[PDB]
């Protein structure tokens, strides 16, 4: 047998201190009343007394929102203290303007304020009672602060701390809050989500309230958005300085969700779609037809823009989609000359050729845009890209090729059989260079894939992919790297000569592979080789009789094989899958924001000339407050009117029949 | 309106699948808006399929 | 503009006729007693009145759980067609007794009766009330019934034919209504949800309505099991006649929830290990070596049954545990002699060896227990379990080793070398028999999975994606024959002797491939051999300089291998991610399930021994019925309490108040 009884023991209530708790949570009135009579003649009944469940007479009478029973209460002045965090956490509006106007166990913690407390609620008529007087709440300190203030508390009381700045951060995270007491809320919830998401990112711990937090604010953001009933008020929002200068604020805020608003994705399309009033509604053939047909004529665009900016052909670039298409055609021909630049070899270094020379142009003008780009928009900006590190790459290869056919053309002037050439010469490294940035440029048009409807969500999820491919290249290098160390271990003792081989060639590149494992340089490609199965099994053998070794490194092969294909490779599958599920549900908002990103990309005056052709105030925010206003009411309405479309309901309809049954009974 | 089809409509089975062909072609044309577009062509289907 | 109107118009109510509704509505049962008197004298108000909404006075009165309104109607003879039906469906105890003490549009088909309605509700209260009088069910036909009024009923409506027989397997299909008015509900659950699962089978329509239904029926006979309280009560039910006779029929129709139930299997594992009464808890090294000592005694165990079965060794193999370990044991000693099998070769026939001579007495044995398991068993038990088919399989070809053997012993004498046998000669195929006997035979352990804990679920989930792997495998073949026929068109012109091969070596199977699509059968081995890269790609190549004829040969050839593996392979495994994922739930009971099955073939005192030794009512019905009678009760009280743990409820309150209301106004 296990005796069971109380451990922690406490004061329990008297006889009558239950009947009359009873008789508080009953509802009946006159009973209460009575009592509070009696006490106060023969102190029989202590009024402040509590309940197994530590609610004192005022705490039930709030819980049940019996404002009569309540009132009673307040009238014999019982104990009040934390009342109001009660009756605000039960969003009761009764129970506050009651007790507005007039060491225990608590349920809110002891930095918890009325107001704080209401905005954790987000109740909009507690909020909005409380604001009517003077309340405040206290600043929190810089995410990285180091002041004697923020180190003390830390170091006093880490978890006090940290409580007390998640409590301040979701009481000023509240969109009613927010909704009042702000001057613009758009700007307040874009900076406030964007400090949210830089203080979950440094909280290790409460990441996901911070996340939870910032995400709340960036939908209030778009939910004042959704409420704009006209495109004037969408364009007074967009338009607001602190062309489309929100809008480039909401983009540097990373706002996704408020960029792929429908009304705004609309606006930014008729931007986008400047001289074509009807693209919207036009056949596939016909919208082929026209791209065409602009593309081929982007020469003829960027002569009249350089000649006459002011016609009807000169400002036709200017127009965004006519530019994109301007410059994608020109960036097609430039890779329709690369592909041609392949169509004598013994000279060395040779001057270059028609196809080259006119690739040269191209090339100037991709870099004078690149440092153009970097002059204008900045430093961050351009490193904020993420593409700009392969337009460098680009830029630095053809520097390098253009650099090395300039040291073979003035170093060279026989001509000499590449046979018999050094192995590096400076044409062989220029070539190299060459056919890498060849592919490079090849490749860069996969940025393009983002003005597609059918290619841009799938780019996003394939980018969103490379993540998980990354991190579980660390896995396989390390597991590369182990087993490369055992097999070059085991088999460099029995290295051969070139000379030994059959055709004079040594390594795994030779029709029959040999020295696999030779040195840790050739076992790293040749474990590389093997993922993909050209590496053959007889590269575990060696000319002398060592048949233990030779199943060893067999084995040592065959376990590298074993984990790097059944289960690393299935495991990658497996991550790939679940990360893929995971961001298909966001690709459209995702993509959404890239394209708009894109789309502005080429709303400005600078850069408009593709390559090669580059190288040759109160009333305003009068109109904003209005609107803001508007946007305010009609998100207030229309969140009530959602919350509006628990036990707590029915214990309250309880409370009100046997107050109303006990009225009646009194009465007759 | 599955309801406003069932009053004020000739034949309500007609009227539903031209209207969710329209509402499909609408989707497909107005690039945003195109869920709701979808889901009120999806109802008009299967007001008919409830008929 | 588009004029709305009312395409099919109706008769509008009166004004009069309207107040009278919506008094009805509001409950106020002072103001319907004065319009139902007033009516009388005056003939102003239709009492049979519908509303917009087709419903009249009684039915409003009946959706407002009103029973004195009602029965104020009912007292002034107001039409009652089909009242029965809205209050049975309303699920309302007070409108039926008091309907039942008492073409139009309806809500219910004109096949549905009051007693059918009340099934399909499920609602105990009342079925009972309604089986409390005379009431009938119509008996559905046979699934297959082919008599003259099923057709006519067929031919002539065969919408309402099939909705009357959905109708009345739904209520036949009622929990309440087998737990009344039923002898076994037991059984009766159990045959009637085999039939609707044939039902659904047959029936291509309403193929998720038998389903459900059948499911269901199971659903309630693992309930009824799970009320059994005490090991008498479920070794009663188990036991019972219509041992463990009740458990065979629940397998007989798949019950699968039924067989997997907890105290079923707890006191089917106490069966399991009759010898060991504390197997239960016990360490792994304690059961491997209590299992490895038992299996390595297994002829010991055989040989003392052999002699006397009466005896502490004798009796010791009658055990399930023991039996199970025994078997197994001697399988895995055939094994072992199989593998040793294989440690002079030129003889044409020699004698058998002593390996042999050893193996035979087992084969012996696997064809006696064979032949034995299908005269005892029966045709259907036989063929039903489906590893029967593996096992005929390796018998047959192990006669067909016999049968040869000894055809080359009594047909041969010389040592001829194996060099110049004839390629059809007796050794040879005999040889290959028994390889692949020898194969069949070590993959019949894949049937011992099923007594493990961790590799049975495993087994269960892998054999039911070989259903979807045999989908897949059909539209494979379609392609492969496909390409092949292509293939072989393209490439038997230059088909080549097997001289002018470098080696003497025709075929694929050569060091260096050839004539790889010169027959069809030597094309379908090829794109067979390619799916798993062996096929080398200069079989593309032809002699003659046809390089128009090779290039079209390759590029069937790289089409076929773009279906077959980028679009086929990735299609199989998106299937086989999906059905593991849906079988997934259920391997659990699956799996315990196979394994009931597997326990239960070892209860029986036919085929104790393994090879090679097998060669050398009244009152229980009483009992039953009153067990079945209080896990009816306990099933009846335990599904009331959990429906009981809609906008109606709201209504029906609403309703009440309101004629509290009016009550009260009209008394002051
Ligand atoms: C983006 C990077 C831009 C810059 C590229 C790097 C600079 C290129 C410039 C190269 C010019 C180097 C001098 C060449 C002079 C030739 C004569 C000579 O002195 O040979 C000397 C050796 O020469 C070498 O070792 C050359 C090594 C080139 C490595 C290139 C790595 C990057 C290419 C892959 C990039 C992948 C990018 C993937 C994305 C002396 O040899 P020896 O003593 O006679 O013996
Ligand atoms: C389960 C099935 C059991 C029965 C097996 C079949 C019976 C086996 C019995 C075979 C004995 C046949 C007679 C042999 C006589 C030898 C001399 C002779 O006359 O050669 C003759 C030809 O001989 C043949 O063509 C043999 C063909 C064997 C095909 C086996 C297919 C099944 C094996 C795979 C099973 C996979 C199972 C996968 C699961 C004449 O040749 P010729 O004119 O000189 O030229
Ligand atoms: C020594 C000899 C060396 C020879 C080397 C020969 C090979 C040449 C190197 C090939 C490098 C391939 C780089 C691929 C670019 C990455 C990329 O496209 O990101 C996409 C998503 O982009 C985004 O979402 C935006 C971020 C873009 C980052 C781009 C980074 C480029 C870095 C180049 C270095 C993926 O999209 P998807 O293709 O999966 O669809
Ligand atoms: C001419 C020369 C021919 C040479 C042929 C050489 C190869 C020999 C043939 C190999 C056949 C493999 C049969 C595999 C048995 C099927 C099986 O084990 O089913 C398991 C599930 O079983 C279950 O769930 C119960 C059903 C069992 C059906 C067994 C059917 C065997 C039919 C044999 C014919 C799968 O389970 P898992 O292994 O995926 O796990
Ligand atoms: C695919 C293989 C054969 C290589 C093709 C090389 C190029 C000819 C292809 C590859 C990617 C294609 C681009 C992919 C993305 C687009 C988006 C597309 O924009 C639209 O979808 C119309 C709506 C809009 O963007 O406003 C314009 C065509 C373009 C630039 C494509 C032009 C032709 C490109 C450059
Ligand atoms: C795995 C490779 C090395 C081939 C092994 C051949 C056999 C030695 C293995 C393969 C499958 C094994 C069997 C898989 C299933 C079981 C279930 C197991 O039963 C239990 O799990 C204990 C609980 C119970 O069954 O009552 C008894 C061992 C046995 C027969 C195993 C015995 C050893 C087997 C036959
Ligand atoms: C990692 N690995 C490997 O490198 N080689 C290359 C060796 C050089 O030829 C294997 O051949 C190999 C292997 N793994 C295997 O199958 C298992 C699966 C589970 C446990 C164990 Cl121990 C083995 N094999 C097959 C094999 C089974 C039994 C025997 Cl006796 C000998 C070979
Ligand atoms: C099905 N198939 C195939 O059988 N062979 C073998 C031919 C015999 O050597 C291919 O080489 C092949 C291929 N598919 C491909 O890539 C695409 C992808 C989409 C559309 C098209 Cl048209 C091609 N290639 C590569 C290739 C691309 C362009 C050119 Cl010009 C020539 C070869
Ligand atoms: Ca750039
Ligand atoms: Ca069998
Ligand atoms: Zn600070
Ligand atoms: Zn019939």
């Amino acid at each position: 047998r296990i005796p069971l009884q109380i451990v922690r023991a406490e004061t329990e209530l008297s006889a009558e201190e239950k009947a009359f708790l009873n008789a508080v949570e009953k509802g009946d009135y006159a009973t209460v009343k009575q009592a509070l009579q009696e006490a106060e003649i023969y102190y029989n009944v202590n009024i402040n007394c509590m309940d197994p469940l530590g609610r004192s007479a005022l705490l039930i009478a709030i819980e049940n929102e019996n404002l009569e029973i309540m009132e009673l209460l307040l009238n014999h002045s019982v104990y009040v203290g934390d009342a109001l965090l009660y009756a605000i956490r039960k969003e009761v509006v009764g129970a506050v303007e009651l007790l507005l106007s007039y060491t225990q166990f608590s349920e809110f913690t002891p930095d918890i304020t009325p107001i704080m407390l209401a905005a954790h609620t987000n109740n909009y008529e507690i909020i909005k009672l409380l604001v009517q007087k003077r309340v405040t709440i206290p600043r929190p300190h810089q995410i990285r602060c180091n002041c004697v203030e923020c180190v003390s508390s830390s170091e006093v009381d880490s978890l006090r701390h940290s409580r007390s700045r998640l409590n301040i951060y979701k009481a000023l995270a509240s969109p009613s809050l927010i909704a009042l007491s702000s001057e613009d809320p758009i700007l307040t919830a874009f900076r406030l989500g964007w400090e949210l998401k830089e203080l979950s990112k440094v909280e290790n711990e409460f990441k996901a309230e911070y996340e939870e937090l910032s995400q709340q604010c960036k939908l209030f953001a778009k939910d004042l958005l959704d409420q704009a009933r006209s495109s004037r008020e969408l364009e007074i929002i967009l338009n607001h300085r602190d062309d489309l200068a929100k809008l480039k604020v909401a983009i540097k805020y990373h706002q996704k969700e408020f960029v792929a608003q429908p009304n705004c994705q609309q606006l930014l399309a008729t931007l986008w779609y400047d001289g074509f009033p009807g693209w919207r509604r036009k056949h596939w053939v016909v919208k082929l037809l026209t791209c065409m047909t602009i593309g081929f004529l982007f020469p003829m665009l960027s002569i009249a823009y350089l000649i006459s900016p002011r016609s009807n052909l000169g400002l036709f670039i200017k127009k965004p989609f006519i530019k994109f298409i301007c410059h994608t055609a020109s960036y097609l021909t430039f890779l329709f000359m690369l592909l041609l630049a392949s169509q004598d070899l013994h000279v060395q270094g040779p001057p270059p050729t028609v196809v080259e020379w006119m690739i040269l142009p191209w090339v100037l003008g991709f870099i004078w845009g690149e440092i153009k780009e970097m002059w204008d928009g900045g430093f961050t900006e351009y490193i904020h890209d993420w593409w700009n590190l392969m337009d460098f790459a680009m830029n630095s290869l053809y520097l390098a090729t253009i650099s090395l056919k300039i040291v073979a053309y003035v170093k060279y002037n026989g001509s000499r059989p590449r046979e018999e050439w050094e192995m590096w010469h400076p044409t062989l490294i220029a070539e190299a260079l060459f056919a890498i940035s060849n592919i490079l440029s090849s490749l860069r048009l996969i940025s393009l894939f983002t003005a597609n409807s059918h290619l841009g969500p799938l780019q996003i999820s394939l980018g969103r992919m490379l993540l998980d491919i990354l991190k579980f290249l660390f896995i396989y290098c390390l597991v590369l790297l182990a087993f490369a160390n055992g097999l070059n271990q085991l088999y460099f003792y029995y290295e051969t000569r070139a000379i030994d081989e059959p055709n004079n060639c040594k390594g795994i590149r030779c029709e029959k592979q040999n020295n696999a494992f030779s040195t840790l340089f050739e076992t790293l490609q040749s474990l590389f080789w093997s993922v993909f199965g050209l590496l053959n099994l007889y590269v575990t053998n060696v000319k002398a009789r060592h048949e233990f070794t030779e199943f060893v490194g067999a084995t040592m092969f065959g376990t590298y094989n074993v984990i790097s294909l059944v289960v690393l490779l299935n495991m990658l599958i497996a991550m790939m899958n679940n990360s893929y599920q995971l961001i298909a549900d966001h690709a459209d908002i995702e993509w959404k924001f890239a394209r708009t990103k894109l789309w502005m990309s080429y709303f400005d005056e600078g850069g408009t000339l593709p390559p090669p052709f580059n190288i040759i105030s109160l009333i305003q925010n009068q109109h904003y407050q209005e609107v803001i206003r508007n946007l305010v009411k009609r998100y207030v309405a229309a969140m009530i009117r959602n919350s509006k479309t628990t036990e707590e309901n029915f214990k309250e309809l309880k409370q009100d029949i046997s107050s109303f049954r006990y009225e009646v009974l009194d009465l007759l």
